[PDB]
């Protein structure tokens, strides 16, 4: 017997908030932004997704009613919603892109404190989705945003198939629970320890069902200790009740995150990241 969902749904109107430029275009295109609320002095960075009548608007409703659902410092935030000719959705603005493109362009200057730390975070989001009885589904670094370097939120909750990151019991029989998202978590924490490399590279996505069935896995990285490594390796057990629970995740990398170059050995790890009078975020902007 479920609780009643009682999440607000704010409608925006179009006058009320303005693009400044494009970050991503497809067949929909996401545009930085500026919001405006009517009456308050003040500016809020957003992303507004616009889409080219569809009847694919039953998938973008559906996406933005799981998006005003959820309130966590580590998931991603819906401000509102436009009922345009072309529906728009707007949420807060991630400055710096997904998690992947950002280890990607920053592996050399990024240090093991961060790796550490983006983990946490990780598994705060999705710890937080566990108490709203919420499976993501498809967790992955591309699926993780930076607001900050210090600070990063988990999206695309609400929803070709992603084999590579999918659980084994996901694969055989398309069944979704939150230990496999925790496999999944398993896999996008080998993407930042790999700074942003590829999993199961080269190897067809038909492949890779028996290849876990065999007990072969992703390889171990470099910069990870035997410690770090383990923890991966407990998220991609066949048996979902041997995983680990995203809050013992949470409780292991805070434990390496207070030593961190004791579990991540990166080369010169000490040496190594990044009218708006009236701007605030969204974070310091909510209504009640
Ligand atoms: C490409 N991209 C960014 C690039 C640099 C900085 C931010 C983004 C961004 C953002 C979003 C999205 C977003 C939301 C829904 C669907 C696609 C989105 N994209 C681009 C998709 C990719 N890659 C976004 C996006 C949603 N909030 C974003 O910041």
């Amino acid at each position: 017997g479920e609780a009643p969902n009682q999440a607000l749904l704010r409608i925006l109107k179009e006058t009320e908030f303005k693009k400044i430029k494009v970050l991503g275009s497809g067949a929909g295109t996401v545009y930085k932004g500026l919001w405006i609320p009517e009456g308050e002095k003040v500016k809020i960075p957003v992303a507004i997704k616009e889409l080219r009548s569809p009847k694919a608007n039953k998938e973008i409703l559906d996406e933005a009613y799981v998006m005003a659902s959820v309130d966590n410092p580590h998931v991603c935030r819906l401000l509102g919603i436009c009922l345009t000719s072309t529906v728009q959705l707007i949420m807060q603005l991630m400055p710096f892109g997904c998690l992947l493109d950002y280890v990607r362009e920053h592996k050399d200057n990024i240090g093991s404190q961060y790796l550490l730390n983006w983990c946490v975070q990780i598994a705060k989001g999705m710890n937080y989705l566990e108490d709203r009885r919420l499976v993501h589904r498809d967790l992955a670094a591309r699926n993780v945003l930076v607001k900050t370097p210090q600070h990063v939120k988990i999206t695309d909750f609400g929803l070709k198939v992603p084999i590579k990151w999918m659980a084994l019991e996901s694969i055989l029989h398309r069944i979704y629970t939150h230990q496999s998202d925790v496999w999944s978590y398993g896999v996008t924490v080998w993407e930042l320890m790999t700074f942003g490399s590829k999993p199961y590279d080269g190897i067809p996505a038909s492949e890779i069902s028996s290849i876990l069935e065999k007990g072969e896995r992703l390889p171990q990285p470099p910069i990870c200790t035997i410690d770090v490594y383990m923890i991966m390796v407990k998220c991609w057990m066949i048996d979902a009740d041997s995983r680990p629970k995203f809050r013992e995740l949470i409780i292991e990398f805070s434990k390496m995150a207070r030593d961190p170059q004791r579990y991540l050995v990166i080369q010169g790890d000490e040496r190594m990241l990044p009218d708006m009078d009236d701007v605030v975020d969204a974070d310091e902007y909510l209504i009640p």
